[PDB]
């Protein structure tokens, strides 16, 4: 309980919040869609390829394509007005908070925090439900900034984004004309699209003012979602406007005395990743990412060389170099790189914590991890020992010693490495989310630690 010093923590969070209404498909549902529209129309239709979801159709033809392959797919639907005959037509199973602020917001409130802000561009009723009822969300009513509850701060007539999720195991099997099928591997095929007509990624004009405020209340903040940043919107606007103003936002926050995380996610389309390497990662102070994502921004600031080495072979000794480019590079404090088998972290010599504080940052990130991959969503604190009893992976126990010894060779260390193993879990109850969540408890538990000093 001495690590919770984290309760001391208080978080802002923004901006992406939405609904996940998951369907668990069976071979027996699959077969009802074959038989209700039929085997030539569907399979006429896997031709056609449709880019975006018209008729119900398009979904049924985009659905079987993707579990042909065992790969992910998203595929929108071509307007916001077939929301609610989408959702009579193929029910979901359960409902329950999405994104990234609204995922970790509740799990900080879980922890017990001492204050969480989380906000979102829009709240509507069935969404302000989604929310522990412990968090705050940022309001100015009579000029002047007030935190109220999110069931009271929610608006009627405000729209909700919902991401439908097909789930689909490993080996489901159904026919098709005379095509056979098998689900080569588990994987998701989501239905949903990125906010352009019904909301925007950004700090609303009127609470702009309020930013430095916000700041002085807080002691970190955490900001994802900018993969949701459309490149050119319909009514004239393009990223670059709001990729500008994401970067005010951050600068606004940092008047005051805070550290700004990022998790840097897979953002397939490489404009738009690169706006997140030249407007946010310059101006924030840490940022967690795997392997994957190292190589792209390596490719992005030019290690071509670099980066396909740690895509090919995954040495530890590359990505370790590749973590020391980006600390020097960006106003970094720390980097922190996981893998299945460890988590890496690196800061500058002149770092405030010692190498066996920053050890005990990344202990309680691996419990943290290993108890949402053991159990699922997490629910209690209590929970956190049942990642207590997940052993530490026995090859990163090796790549340990491996950066020990590199460590001890070189002349000046003028900076502070240090990786631990994780605590992997074989049979994994769900594996969605799980990079954020390492990434958050690292990067909370850092902070505590250095608000103690
Ligand atoms: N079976 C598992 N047990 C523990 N952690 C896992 C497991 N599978 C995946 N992870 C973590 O999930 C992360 C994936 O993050 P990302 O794909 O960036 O969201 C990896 O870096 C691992 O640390």
């Amino acid at each position: 309980g001495h690590m919770e010093d984290i309760k001391k923590i208080s978080i802002f969070l923004a901006y992406n919040v939405n609904v996940d209404a998951i369907k668990y498909l069976k071979e027996e549902d699959i077969q009802k869609l074959i038989e209700e529209f039929g085997e030539e129309e569907i399979i006429e239709k896997i031709e056609e390829y449709p880019r975006k979801i018209k008729e119900p159709l398009d979904f049924v033809a985009r659905l079987i394509h993707a579990i042909k392959t065992g790969k992910p797919a998203e595929v929108p639907l071509d307007n916001e007005e077939l929301n609610k005959w989408f959702d009579s037509l193929f029910k979901y199973d359960e409902e329950r908070m999405g994104g990234q602020v609204g995922i970790i917001a509740n799990l900080l409130a879980i922890l017990d925090l001492k204050k969480v802000i989380a906000y979102s561009p829009l709240l509507s009723k069935k969404q302000a439900e989604m929310f522990n009822n412990d968090l705050l969300y940022p309001i100015v009513e009579n000029g002047k900034l007030v935190l109220k509850k999110p069931i009271e701060a929610y608006k009627d007539n405000d729209p909700i984004k919902i991401n439908r999720i097909f789930e689909f195991k490993e080996g489901i099997k159904f026919k098709l004309g005379d095509e056979k099928i098998i689900a080569p591997q588990a994987n998701r095929f989501i239905v949903a699209s990125r906010p352009e007509n019904l909301a925007r990624i950004e700090i609303k004009e009127d609470l702009k003012k309020y930013l430095p405020e916000i700041g002085e209340m807080v002691d970190c903040a955490i900001l994802s979602g900018y993969q949701g940043i459309k490149e050119k919107y319909s009514d004239g606007k393009t990223a670059e406007y709001y990729f500008k103003r994401a970067k005010e936002d951050i600068k606004l926050l940092k008047k005051k005395d805070i550290k700004v995380h990022l998790e840097f996610a897979s953002i397939q389309n490489i404009k738009i990743r690169k706006k997140v390497v030249d407007y946010i990662l310059p101006n924030v102070d840490s940022v967690g990412m795997d392997e994957t994502e190292i190589a792209n921004i390596l490719n992005i600031l030019g290690y071509e060389e670099l980066s396909e080495k740690i895509l090919k072979d995954s040495k530890i000794e590359d990505v370790i170099e590749g973590a020391k480019i980006l600390l020097d590079k960006f106003n970094l404090e720390v980097v922190q790189v996981h893998t299945i088998y460890y988590i890496l972290f690196i800061s500058k010599k002149d770092n405030p914590l010692s190498k066996e504080e920053l050890k005990k940052t990344l202990e309680f990130a691996t419990i943290l991890a290993a108890t949402k991959a053991k159990l699922g969503d997490i629910k209690n604190i209590e929970d956190l020992k049942v990642g207590l009893k997940v052993p530490h992976n026995k090859y990163g126990e090796l790549l340990k010693e491996i950066v020990e010894k590199l460590k001890k060779k070189k002349k000046k260390e003028d900076y502070k490495i240090v990786l631990i193993p994780s605590r992997f879990v074989e049979n994994p109850k769900s594996t969605v989310g799980l990079g954020d969540t390492i990434s958050t408890g690292a990067f909370v538990s850092y902070v505590s630690l250095l608000k103690k000093k």
